[PDB]
C-alpha cells in the first residue's frame, strides 16, 4: 500500500524511542543548555551537509526525481544558527563526533550503492523538520531565552509559504515514487536505521 502510510505506521515506535535521550526529554520540558544545544546543531550540520551533497548528486535518479525538494535543505540554516551561538563557527575546531561520523558514512555509502534509500533519509529528517519546526522553534526560543528571530533558522522554511500544503504535497510525492511494495519495505528498513542514527547523535549530548 501507500509508501507515506507504510513509513508513518512502520516508524511510530522509533519516533517515540528517539526521545529516550535526556537531551530531548529536557528540550521537551522547555530546558536547554547553550553549549549542549550548539553541539547538537554541529552534529546536524555534518548530517545535512552530507545528505544535501548526496541528494544533489542523485537528483536525476528515477526514483528520487519526484522528491527533489531543495526548499527543505538545512545546511545553510544550520550554519546561520551556529554563527549565532558561536560568534564564529570553525568546523576544524568542531570536527564531527563519533556518532555523527557513522551517520555521515551511512549517508555516503547508501548514496553510492542504493541511492533510492535516500528517500528514507529525506522522510525521517525533512518531513520531521517540516512537521515539528513551528513547535520546536518556540520551545527552543523559550528554553534559551533567544532574541526575536535569532538562532532558530533551522526550524524555518522561507521557501515554503504554505507548510500544510507542502507536507501534503510531500506525502503525495512519496506515494508517487516508482517503487514496488518490496522496495517500499527496504525504504521502511532504512527509515528505522535513520531513527537509530539520530538516537545515536542524541545519546552523545
Ligand atoms: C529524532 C527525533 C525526531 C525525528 C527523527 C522526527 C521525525 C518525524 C517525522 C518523520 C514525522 C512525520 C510523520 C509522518 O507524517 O509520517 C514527524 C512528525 C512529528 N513530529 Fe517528529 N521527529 C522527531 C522528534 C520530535 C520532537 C522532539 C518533536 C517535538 C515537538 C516532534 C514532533 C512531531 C510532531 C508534532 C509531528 C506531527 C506533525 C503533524 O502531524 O502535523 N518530533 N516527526
Amino acid at each position: 500500500m501507500s509508501l507515506a502510510t507504510i513509513l508513518r505506521e512502520g516508524t511510530s515506535e522509533e519516533h517515540k524511542a528517539a526521545e529516550s535521550s535526556a537531551f530531548i526529554r529536557s528540550f521537551m520540558k522547555g530546558i536547554l543548555e547553550k553549549g549542549t544545544y550548539a553541539r547538537h546543531l554541529e552534529a546536524f550540520y555534518y548530517v545535512y551537509e552530507s545528505m544535501e551533497e548526496e541528494l544533489e548528486r542523485n537528483k536525476n535518479n528515477l526514483v528520487l526525481k519526484s522528491i527533489y525538494f531543495p526548499e527543505l535543505y538545512r545546511k545553510n540554516a544550520l550554519l546561520e544558527d551556529l554563527q549565532f551561538f558561536y560568534g564564529t563557527w570553525k568546523p576544524n575546531d568542531h570536527q564531527p563526533s563519533v556518532a555523527t561520523q557513522d551517520y555521515v558514512q551511512r549517508i555516503r555509502k547508501i548514496s553510492e550503492t542504493q541511492p533510492e534509500l535516500l528517500a528514507a533519509h529525506s522522510y525521517v529528517r525533512y518531513l520531521g523538520d517540516l512537521s515539528g519546526g513551528q513547535i520546536l522553534k518556540k520551545v527552543a526560543a523559550r528554553a534559551l531565552n533567544l532574541p526575536e528571530g535569532k538562532g532558530i533558522s533551522f526550524y524555518e522554511f522561507p521557501m515554503i509559504q504554505d507548510i500544510n500544503g507542502f507536507k501534503q504535497n510531500y506525502r503525495t510525492a512519496l506515494d508517487s515514487l516508482p517503487v514496488n511494495d518490496s522496495e517500499k519495505q527496504s525504504i521502511l528498513a532504512e527509515s528505522k536505521q535513520v531513527f537509530l542514527l539520530n538516537q545515536g547523535i542524541f545519546s552523545e549530548l
